[PDB]
């Protein structure tokens, strides 16, 4: 019967399309759309269940990179999971499995399909891999041993068994994420595998499967420290390519969506970004709205007292480095850089393996210091650290793993921004020396803008606030980044007062002493005839009182439904003592007052207090180290 | 028969391919290409709608937030369009609908597919919206309902529901847009919702479906300010919404090929930029070539006289901030902040809803100032304004929108310079403090740069010309922002002159007075023995001469085509007027003059005009507020 | 027979699907899927080709601006390849042609369907092209005759055929690369062609075309140097656009995971980057891991002697400029501006189609300056030069084409760092003036980061080492660029020291003299009674001794793999003479000696060595021209 014909197997190869080709050979054709359906529908999932505490069954594939070869170093431990190479002590499979539910909560359950020396067309006639591992997302890493020549892989067998791969992996309900391969030299000898699997990054691209690119990984490291031999990793390496990958999951890497942080990028808890994904790793993250927050989005990321609370932010860095900022509060540990989060210790140049800038004299050896106690000048910006190398980076904010944390620690926001590596520091005086660059905080009394066809009456300058440059700020744990008891911690800046006249004043202020935040001017370079008539120059380091610009209540009750709150109340004084000062999120002013010898000149003055400041920052950041 | 059978509605599932499925269930799996192709294709239809003054049929979805709920404040309307809640005032699909033909001329006509409390299991079952509304985009919004339980939604119910929606408004002949669900707290209590729906943006990402991220629409806000209860909008939140929206869609936000703006932006007038989508409102822009235009593109953008003129400049910030730098001449009214489109003044603390930096410390309130007459210091560029948060962003430069401009304005070029957030300002000086940079203008005479093996002849340092740095330039509507007649409006800078003998001198460079662009400096410190010894300094404010790089009719008549133009033929004085002075394209110098008492020494010079400039400027903008 | 019907052309028709639809119909609407998959396929092979030196077959299309129309300069050439109109010399396929084997090595052949006057439906019906040309590639561009109503053509019918030319040469297995339209006034009259191809950008993106922005390439070049007429280019006009158009594809930019320039960004060769797409044009790049190497990767881009050796390091650029940074050392000719690697000569204002800022007063024209010695301060981070505009980016490191370089040149990294384009240089020096940035190089001796609770002992500032800013550094090819012979290369600083006693030193840090890299401090400004008081500074520009963190063989042999080398081993004096000095990958420190006349007061010191830097420059690059 043609229609037992029809409902046979080659029933589709019977009926002919209009262009004369048969239904089948167009089904066949065109069921690239399905894989990439399927393919982002199970990213979805999966990224759902990363950013969710979910759960994640990651088969991991392909060759001996996958597989943790590493038969040169005594850090090895012998071949598991299917595998006939000694592994190294951590592969980026297990790596990533022991690192993306630390950091995320996602549950990740590994499924090893990798084995020394193995090419993609022998994966795909693999034995043993036949069987749908029935697993949430597969990671596929075939390019090293296919360029080699081995068993017989050319680079058309090579793609077409990779998209094979893809498509199998598609039909068997797992997404899909493609590698760029890993290992040896950071692009030495301009290895064929790197172009191979550039071509079937496109190619799975068709089938919208996210591209990882693990050679960038290793790009801004030292081959010595992540290396095992001359293609594979040692543990570290493999640990720091698995850590990678966990980032580009929780990044939200996984969605066609993503955005790689380019720019300044301040994100806070709860929220959602396309280019910081943020993770909150066991739940307990308050993202509540209060008043007490030092942000105007007034979301207060509580790292509750009590509770073993891990806060992540993921994002690609498109840049060569980036600074952390961030509106923290309470005693967080802080892991942003690779190698912090895991290291036995059985080699010791896993150390060296840090994300360092590949310039031998833009950089010294890279000493990583990352800050654990946030609580200093409450309330203002703190710098959390640096981010070297172009790639998927996490940011931990994690408070006491065992619930002994006595406060509350407070992640209100957080600011990657992206810095020239040469222009980044590791903390505030962290390194050898900061390139920092000369900013100038202006002031016009009166200014000019606004008033239009009138000259405004001439302003005796005896008084005036100003927000602190970053050199003004301190570093360090808690209160010892206020230059209170020590007043070596603020760089000495200079006041330069200009008016309308030609009078001009340059004071050096630095702090007057260990008693409160007081600063005294040094009359520099003035252009008055005696510096009798230079104004004694005083300041102190204060914040900006609050005062309430809608109160809530004021339209019905519920009706400018919060509070609109602004501090600009006035300049209080602040000592130091975090128990008797405000909260400094009404920002760091240094308020001058200037007490002039005979009666104050009236004039239009411009004052410009001189500091340095790392490049491009928004605002002055207290450090923490 | 079993052609009839064939021909029946089962006659797909009775023929089977070759990996024993039917061909039914090929054709159900595989149909996702033929959603997603006709998903783009009408997209891009409604970004060509979009960017030429067309036409477009909008259906709203989904829940309680596309529909405007609003039961808590007095600034309701009773329920309208389908839905049982009061809704406020202004909901974000007419403010979408007010706001899209008013800043692109694209018709916007609303279809109302929201019900408050909806589902999408809810709206896929609809009564009312299982017709096809034969409009051309919709936009969904359901993920608050189906996370809190409403009518037994699960996650998994809720995706299968929501893709079953953009399938069927696909099929319906409508572009599918995805927003990420808007509303409550800036992400506080780390709402379900938002990871439901970043699930399903992954799956609308299958289909080929922007992701309009709604929930980044208010972290920077006040959240007091846009919300009716914990998590409604009232009017003003709504209307940023839409107006978010509307932005997203002339950003050409739509389309694939949309690259966020992540570093310095310079667009015009009728050019095509894949980062910026420009609009002409009212198709009266004149984007002719005239060599009046102060940029070399000379691609005029001519607000003509008597027209009312509307530019529209839309794009994603992937800032924190950013900049807004423009060649503009002329009384151009420009809005750029949301909030100030549309605020119908009903509750005092919509105001309060501008995007600002959450960071307290950072930022007082945001008071936005935007500059509308641009006409001072003509050919310059001028400094536009300020963007704060990451987003879709909107700059409206208009003319008198009742056709009663005399002259003609002039958008040459618009700049989008993505700062840090605590690193732009509002206007010049137009908030309480500026965070600036110390920038250095230096000039080597001899330059040592191409000379090679050889030692050039030693100078005599009597006269040079600087372009002035941006703390010399003031600020002001039109003329009041050329100190003339308001020398205050100037910040003195530092002149450093270096050379090769170790010899130094610090000028104090301010305005001589309120007669003309004259600006003397007075000596700081020096290197002499004597200050008798250090020539006297004069500069004035001026613009490079003109000069023919190639002039039309040079190799052929027809054939440099068109006159290549330098700025490079002298320096002229200004006097500050507009009427007597050369345009101000050729570029803002300070001119030099050292008197020196004795006879000029012969050296090496390096002279460094210092001054306070925003983080990343690359041309001294002038302020028109 | 119902069998042979349903084989016969109409069987798809006579089965329907569950919907009422026939099979042919569900078929006919879900065959993008095939399209798309089959175009990324084919985009990835492209790729591949591009960057592994392969060979690509090129199908150019469409009208008369893609087969190159001049009918009004004196560069013309007769009308070839099946055109009408008389050509320019060089139109942009056969630049296009001679630019990407130049610059990648893949050799490209022209395939060229460009007719003069043609639509997308002429081309589509055009007789010639009926037949498949087996190409690999096929560059589209049809809609400036479209929009013009030539032949009947409207928006319908230009966008329906245009998507039939999409899918007839995908399904000729050539891929498809959508080209933005280009010609003509750089957007004015707001030409509706752009609108239109805006349209079918977003519906060829349905078939996973890449889109070359074609009228982006022109926006910041002289409109009279590019056009021939009012909207078809000359020969220079055409030759960029090409040059953009090959630039594209060694960027990667057929693929769907490429990334464009964001922030800074550093590569080296044989490294893969989604940003920047390096290519080896003759194979001869030695990428081999070298302790040599002045960078922490050890990835020597070796230009070997005695072989003709091509690098090019291709992107697309997001913001308005970039600059170019490099550890460069040797004789490496740079190319990297449009308009330089072809000039035929024929018209004098050719060379005026450089990316020029369009801002008149914000740059003066643009005399494009490289670099061909970059073998000075051996080593250091090199200025390579400045990309200006929003596009597509090649920079081209080649050696002497013959084979006659006589050492081996080393490209160990290069960065492209986008800037602000009035904060940018053509060269050190290299234009009328330079906007920079105060940059502070700040050190803290003692630190007050990492001691917490404890104050440290004070130490006496009598020597220490800063890294030289910028305005340090000198500019020249080869060791003209230390200024150890011509003192005036380098502009003299400020070394200012703060304590925390109040006590200020500014001192004038210029060379002493032309006899080594010697510097003297002059006191400016001293908060002391005496100026005897203040201490004699001296400083030498010097190197960091190298150290080793962790030698190879330390846990093993084979067992850090390679060797962990910092510059932290102390500071050397450097003379200039590349024969006996060390290499300055350690970096470029001034090396500050206090000669104190009484004892050295102890202290808390903030030392700032203040310089001018370019906005946001990493390291301090030594410039070569």
């Amino acid at each position: 019967t043609l229609r037992s014909q029809l409902a046979s197997t080659g029933g589709a190869a019977m009926v002919k399309a209009s262009d004369g080709r048969t239904v089948e050979q167009w089904l066949v054709q065109s069921d690239s759309a399905s894989f990439r359906a399927k393919n982002m529908a199970k990213l979805a999932w999966c990224d759902y269940q990363v950013h969710n505490r979910g759960s994640l069954k990651c088969c991991f594939l392909g060759d001996s990179m996958t597989a943790g070869f590493d038969r040169t170093s005594s850090d090895t431990i012998p071949a598991q999971d299917g595998d006939w190479a000694t592994r190294a002590s951590m592969n980026y499979p297990y790596r990533f499995a022991s690192y993306l539910p630390e950091q995320s909560g996602c549950s990740v359950y590994i499924t090893m399909r990798a084995i020394s020396g193995y090419t993609a067309k022998q994966a795909y006639e693999e034995a043993l891999w036949q069987s749908n591992p029935n697993c949430d997302i597969v990671f596929i890493m075939y390019a090293i041993n296919d360029s080699g020549g081995v068993a017989g892989a050319t680079l058309d067998l090579y793609m077409e068994y990779m998209e094979k791969l893809i498509r199998r992996y598609i039909d068997w309900g797992c997404a899909v994420v493609v590698q760029r391969p890993s290992g040896g030299g950071q692009g030495a000898g301009n290895p064929a595998w790197l172009h191979w699997a550039k071509r079937m990054q496109m190619v799975a691209r068709v089938y919208g499967c996210p591209v990882f690119d693990a050679h960038e990984v290793m790009l801004n490291r030292h081959y010595a420290a992540v290396q095992s031999d001359g293609t594979h990793y040692n543990s570290m390496g493999y640990a720091i390519h698995g850590e990678k990958l966990a980032s580009m999951l929780m990044a939200g890497g996984l969605l066609d969506t993503y955005k790689p942080v380019v720019n300044e990028t301040t994100v806070w808890t709860g929220m959602m970004s396309d280019h910081i994904g943020w993770c909150d790793a066991r739940g307990n993250i308050g993202t509540g709205r209060s008043d007490g927050a030092y942000t105007r989005d007034k979301v207060t990321g509580v790292l509750q007292a009590g509770k073993a609370t891990i806060c992540t932010f993921s994002f690609y860095l498109d840049a060569e480095a980036a600074h952390i900022y961030g509106k923290l509060d309470g005693l967080i540990n802080t892991i942003y850089t690779n190698g912090y989060w895991w290291n036995n210790g059985n080699k010791p140049y896993y150390q060296y393996a840090v994300d360092i800038d590949n310039s031998f004299g833009a950089s010294l050896q890279r000493v990583n210091k990352s800050a654990n106690n946030y609580e200093g000048m409450p309330g203002s910006r703190k710098f959390v650290g640096r981010l070297i190398g172009r790639g998927w980076h996490t940011i931990t904010l994690f408070t006491n793993l065992q619930g002994e944390a006595l406060k509350d620690a407070f992640v209100n926001s957080i600011t990657v921004q992206p810095i020239p590596i040469g222009l980044s520091t590791e903390q505030m005086w962290g390194q050898d020396e900061e390139r920092r660059y000369r900013v100038v905080h202006t002031r016009r009394m009166p200014s000019p803008s606004g008033q239009g066809g009138t000259l405004p009456v001439a302003v005796a300058l005896t008084g005036f606030q100003m927000r602190a440059p970053q050199s003004f700020l301190g570093t360090g744990p808690g209160t010892n980044a206020v230059p209170a008891p020590y007043f070596y911690n603020t760089v000495p800046g200079k006041l330069k007062v200009y008016n309308e006249k030609g009078d001009y004043i340059e004071w050096l202020v630095y702090k007057d002493g260990s008693s409160g935040l007081k600063w005294k001017g040094k009359v520099l370079t003035h252009s008055f005839a005696d510096v009798a008539s230079v104004p004694t120059l005083t300041a102190y380091m204060g914040t900006a009182k609050q005062n309430v610009i809608v109160a809530a209540g004021s339209s019905g009750a519920n009706q400018p439904l919060e509070n609109i709150y602004d501090y600009n109340a006035g300049l209080q004084e602040q000592t130091g003592n975090p128990s008797t000062d405000l909260s400094w999120k009404g920002g760091i002013y240094l308020v001058f007052t200037l007490a002039w010898p005979s009666t104050a000149p009236t004039g239009y003055w411009t004052i410009e207090l001189e500091g340095s400041d790392w490049f491009g920052n928004s605002e002055s950041a207290v450090g923490c180290f």
